[PDB]
């Protein structure tokens, strides 16, 4: 039964990068999200108005790092633009070129371990082992510029993992936020999407 | 409480198609046949199929009544490249096909789960309560560790679980010598007992 688990009693559960490109034309979401993460032992770290370049950069400099007692490893990203689904201040931002460097050959400390992007975009996914993608294409009905402006998916996303990350399997919580979502768009009347490679179940506890 | 996962106690379990295109995938769909018989899924079953038929019977299909089942299955069994969903002519497209399982075009469907699987030998539609479980490749990998998983562990473990023990299944055999694909925009859980 312990093999069907993912094993996230490392010392560390592992870092979280938080992008926030939204604001680019405090935060509601970067400020949930990190003090939701926080609460679930992550070492959060918080970026602001990143070029394409920098985001790149950035992502490598985090590969090369030594997680060997993290748990795993999570990234968010909040941005808006046209074509894709995430994005520098300049434009689009290649998915392949940022999931690579988290590959199970590229990044051995990482290998066998979760691997989570939540994005959120206003206006190709890479297939490989222990990674999973929760996306959004719509923020919310009117609306997402300032940073006192929230997103639907984000905001659904914090309540969910404060109430059940001590008791919901994580693809479980996922699917309240799909529903959660679903039905607050319903009220005004898209759904976010859960592209999941992971092998195993996550538990926070 | 119940709330949170599919009403799956509806009189039928609600329809399977398996499209069958182009030996490996023979035993395949023998094998998808007696698996969802066995939770009590019409079964209905397709051979060689161009991309219009495909399109034409998935539109019959979508403007059938559903009221009294619980939800639908199509597994599509095909080869090519240059697409993920191949009549015996050319590439389908998802949208064209899911387009008419939208919950606002398939009233009978609508909160029902609506699940495709899809076998690919060598576009994303976001709606909701659809699901898609992707490969890339007697019988195939996916589809026999998809099937053994259904057999025992459909009376406790829910889809998703099922699903992700089929990644580590595939992913092994890879490792022992490509992963398949999970996209879901389920809103509840789905279990195949009541």
């Amino acid at each position: 039964n312990a093999d069907n688990s993912y094993k996230m009693d490392y010392p560390e559960m592992g870092l979280c990068i938080i992008i926030n490109n939204k604001n680019f034309h405090t935060d509601v979401d970067a400020a949930n999200l990190r003090e939701t993460f926080r609460n679930l032992k992550y070492e959060v770290r918080n970026k602001n108005d990143l070029t394409r370049e920098e985001i790149v950069e950035l992502m490598r400099d985090v590969s090369k790092e030594d997680h060997s007692k993290r748990s795993s490893f999570v990234c968010v990203l909040l941005s808006h633009g046209e074509e894709g689904i995430i994005f520098g201040t300049n434009g689009p931002v290649d998915l392949k070129k940022i999931t690579n460097f988290f590959r199970g050959d590229r990044c051995r400390s990482l290998t066998g371990k979760p691997k989570l992007f939540i994005i959120q975009a206003a206006r190709k996914i890479p297939v490989e082992a222990d990674f999973l993608y929760a996306y959004s294409t719509a923020p919310g009905y009117y609306s997402w510029r300032n940073s006192k402006d929230g997103s639907w998916f984000i905001q659904s996303l914090c309540a969910m993992l404060k109430q059940y990350a001590d008791k919901l399997e994580f693809m479980h919580i996922l699917t309240r936020v799909n529903r959660k979502v679903a039905t607050e768009f319903e009220s005004f009347s898209q759904i976010p999407c859960i592209v999941s490679m992971l092998t195993k179940e996550l538990y926070f506890y």
